[PDB]
């Protein structure tokens, strides 16, 4: 007995998307994944979808170029979760979600939509410079379309994926931690929020039918993972029994020559500046009633000493 | 007691490469995987490498742009297996292997090199037209460099990956089988050789220290998977209890307008022409002493009715 929750994951072969599919299956949701014809001859995408089908997910054919196919897909479910791309060095197709919003509005049966958020809260980032500002402006365009359409929502925000900021000791251009030398942004004593991307997906699956988070922004701030960069580096130094040689990088030097860099690097520099120099993930307080680890305390989130162990 | 085999897989995060890593671990080889700095911020590549490390593989840092780093990597092992890219719609970087050949020659300790073959035997394909001919010409350039350097080798050839030709009933542009209508090349009665890409990797791990295949071409021809396209379609019709509407495509119509197509499609058309119209995978006899399933009869290769089941 009890209400059934059917979930359509749009973006199910993405980095976060594939973890959201797994987490929805594990949570017991009836889990559907969009199978786009445009994935074409991409063997990794196709075989990810088949792997979900083996685990009990339902593949639903549809294309963002075919409005009625999107309407037909979302009519099958109660909740839609979008994990649309939003990283300049990957692809950055956040605005394609406008077509999904229009399909949800027409279908009328969707109880909640979670758009592709899962990072810095775009509503706090009006000051950002281009091209990094595209991430926040495009995500706000989706939020505005959600509001105009009257679609119920949850926005899950507020943490750095450990893959991109934690396992590499926040060194740009690599996802492996350095062996001898490390660049520290500023004095390294600005608190950053880290979360295992797997746990971001677990909180997605927990929150998407939680009445407490209807039409709310939910902040992901795992207490033990609120760490300065120096604290993160010290976790690694303990695991490896070795001190790294530290270079402290001023804000002025961090941003030097930014106009001459590749677009995706300019975006990265801007995001890193907000996180590590401005402390944008920790410069505001949030209540327990809107923070993921307090709402879902049964998720035993991965701490960064555990995340880092496989790298040593 | 007995000789230890250390294997370096170069290309370990590739479609075939990741399966070769898995198969080498399963075979009991001491398994090393090249970790290139150029993989950069690619989370899927990095996390594949870490997944191998969790299973007991050894990550070895090196770059094709750093000759001495390649020499140092290959000095650690007895056998090198390259799964370098070679598909126009993915990347086609076969010639980068020349740098690996030079490093192997200098190192001097490598007992065998398996270059990135794993498809049509390039030595049989001199007649191919550009741009598809690039695949065969570039692979022959590697073979010629191997011979000039005196490096011992095995060339594993002769079968279509089920992912690209079997699970889709050989329909171009998709990896899913069609629901109602199917295009048949010619009369559909030309034998093609199909192999699960997983089993191509198993035969790689079996053959790379087999004295019987030293300096040999080894053909992968699983008897139950030597199928015409009509036979493949009939397997699917049986699984789905439904007949597909067949359109028979002449060679002339298959190649029509080829000069106006995108390069990667022109390459695909050429390869499909050799396989399905010329029967290039079955127009020559091979001996049991050079055929993978007879050499390694303990590999219970996947048949195409099993491969197709997850699609219905
Ligand atoms: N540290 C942090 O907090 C981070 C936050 N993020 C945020 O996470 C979210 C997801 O990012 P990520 O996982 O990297 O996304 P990916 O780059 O993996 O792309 C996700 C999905 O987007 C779909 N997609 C891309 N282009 C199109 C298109 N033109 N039309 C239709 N679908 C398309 C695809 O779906 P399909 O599977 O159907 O092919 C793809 O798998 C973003 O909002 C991002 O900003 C991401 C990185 C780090
Ligand atoms: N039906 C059949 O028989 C088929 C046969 N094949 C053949 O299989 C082989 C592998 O193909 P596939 O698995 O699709 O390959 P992928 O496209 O997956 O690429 C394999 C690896 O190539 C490496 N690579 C690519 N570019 C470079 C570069 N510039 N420098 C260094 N390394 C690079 C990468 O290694 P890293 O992991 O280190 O990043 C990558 O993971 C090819 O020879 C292909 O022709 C492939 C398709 C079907
Ligand atoms: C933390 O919030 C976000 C993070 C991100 C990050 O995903 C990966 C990118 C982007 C910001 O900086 C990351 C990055 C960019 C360039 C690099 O060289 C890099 O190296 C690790 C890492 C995107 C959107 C967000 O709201
Ligand atoms: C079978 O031998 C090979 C096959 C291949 C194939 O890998 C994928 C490509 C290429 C030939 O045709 C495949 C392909 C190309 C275009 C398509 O639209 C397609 O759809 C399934 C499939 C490459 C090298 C080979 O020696």
């Amino acid at each position: 007995f009890g209400e059934k929750t059917r979930v359509l994951v749009v973006g199910g072969t993405g980095s976060l998307g594939r973890r959201i599919v797994s987490a929805c299956l594990a949570e017991g949701h009836e889990t559907y994944v969009l199978q786009r014809p445009e994935i074409g001859v991409d063997i990794e995408k196709v075989q990810l979808l088949l792997s979900f089908k083996r685990l009990g997910a339902h593949l639903v054919e549809g294309s963002f170029s075919d409005h009625q196919s999107l309407v037909s897909a979302v009519k099958q479910v109660d909740v839609v979760v979008s994990a649309m791309s939003g990283v300049h060095f990957r692809t950055h197709n956040i605005p394609v979600q406008l077509k999904l919003v229009a399909a949800i509005k027409e279908a009328g049966n969707v109880k909640r939509f979670l758009p592709s958020e899962f990072g810095m809260d775009p509503s706090r980032m009006g000051h950002a410079m281009p091209p990094g500002s595209e991430t926040f402006d495009q995500k706000m365009e989706i939020r505005n379309a959600i509001k105009a359409a009257g679609i119920s929502h949850t926005y899950l925000v507020g943490a750095c994926f450990a893959a991109y900021f934690g396992g590499n000791l926040s060194q740009m251009g690599t996802l492996f931690p350095p062996k001898n030398k490390v660049d520290i942004y500023g004095d390294g004593n600005v608190k950053v929020v880290f979360v295992d991307e797997d746990d971001m997906a677990k909180y997605t699956a927990k929150t998407l039918n939680d009445p407490r988070t209807l039409n709310k922004t939910v902040y992901v701030r795992p207490t033990d993972n609120i760490l300065t960069q120096m604290e993160l580096v010290q976790i690694w130094e303990k695991l490896t029994e070795k001190e790294l040689e530290k270079t402290y990088v001023s804000g002025n030097d961090f941003l030097a020559d930014i106009e001459d860099k590749e677009i995706s690097h300019q975006a990265g520099l801007g995001h890193f500046y907000h996180i590590y120099y401005e402390g944008c993930l920790t410069d505001h307080e949030v209540g327990d009633d809107e923070e993921a680890t307090k709402l879902y305390p049964d998720v035993k989130y991965k701490r960064m000493d555990e995340y880092l162990k496989i790298f040593v």
